[PDB]
């Protein structure tokens, strides 16, 4: 196993930072024109995290496009993701306008409403099968309709209406539930299981739009899902999967969204998940 030969290397090293520090010199910088713009102040979580101008979403309403969600488009691994921040409380209707007009059926959700006493994420889904919720901006109306609580994650069956004409949908809304407060999991055998359920469950179908994913700014936790998850595609697809480079994937998702893998223990977490998941 090549990949856990230059793992021990890196580890044996102690150069995590050294590689993580090379990553964020080396990573593209392109503008985020629109994301800047006044208007769009209150749209963003998080000043210093913004989408592209080239990659971002744009919602097909007609008096403001903006949403802080990027379209990383993984052409050798055949995989499509949006990364995007935690919803607001006023960005909630623009969060399901794009999940349906991107065709999108699964949503996965990569942290808790609030960690350590400090608020994520709006609560954008509701709760209570009887406690539906509208969004009057956007006219969409998104219900509960059952879910499956496990111990380290859960999966919510949701239906959202589009109010203006009718149709309905199915999304799948999965929820890793057990991320640590601080730092990244000691082993990454949970995180594995739930990349593969969600996997597994039909949502990343090239028949549907790209999966949803996000954290609170999008880029940490929601860098870590799609990089493990575009090099396990990588390793089931290539000629030789022990040529997958791993800070080469990484470089490529960071031409569509800043950021991605915010520390250097996200980075050998990911190294971590991927040679465990290519054992499994
Ligand atoms: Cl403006
Ligand atoms: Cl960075």
């Amino acid at each position: 196993m090549e990949m856990e030969k230059e793992f021990e290397q890196i580890d044996k090293s102690g150069s995590w930072a050294a590689i993580y520090q090379d990553i964020r010199h080396e990573a593209s910088d392109f503008p985020c024109r629109v994301a800047k713009l006044p208007k769009n102040k209150n749209r963003n979580r998080y000043r210093d995290v913004s989408p592209f101008d080239h990659s971002r979403i744009k919602l097909h309403q007609e008096d403001n496009d903006y949403i802080n969600a990027s379209l990383i488009k993984m052409e050798e691994a055949q995989r499509s993701y949006i990364l995007t921040q935690g919803p607001l409380p006023n960005t909630c209707g623009h969060f399901w306008e794009m999940v349906w007009e991107q065709k999108s059926r699964g949503v996965v959700m990569l942290n808790r409403v609030m960690e350590k006493g400090s608020l994520k994420c709006a609560q954008y889904w509701p709760q209570k099968e009887e406690k539906e919720m509208i969004f009057e901006d956007t006219n969409l109306k998104l219900t509960l309709i059952s879910e499956d609580i496990k111990s380290y994650y859960t999966v919510r069956q949701l239906e959202l209406e589009n109010l203006t004409t009718q149709e309905t949908r199915e999304i799948l809304h999965f929820h890793y539930t057990t991320w640590p407060d601080f730092g990244v999991p000691e082993s990454p055998a949970s995180f594995l299981n739930f990349l593969f359920k969600v996997n597994e469950s039909g949502s990343l179908s090239p028949e549907h739009g790209p999966v949803v994913v996000h954290c609170s700014a999008g880029i940490g936790r929601s860098g870590t899902y799609c990089l493990a998850d575009t090099c396990l595609l990588l390793m089931d697809k290539r000629k030789d999967p022990s040529s997958v480079d791993i800070k080469k994937v990484l470089l490529e998702m960071r031409k569509f969204r800043m950021g991605l893998i915010q520390t250097a223990d996200q980075l050998r977490f990911s190294y971590l998940a991927v040679i465990e998941g290519a054992k499994f």
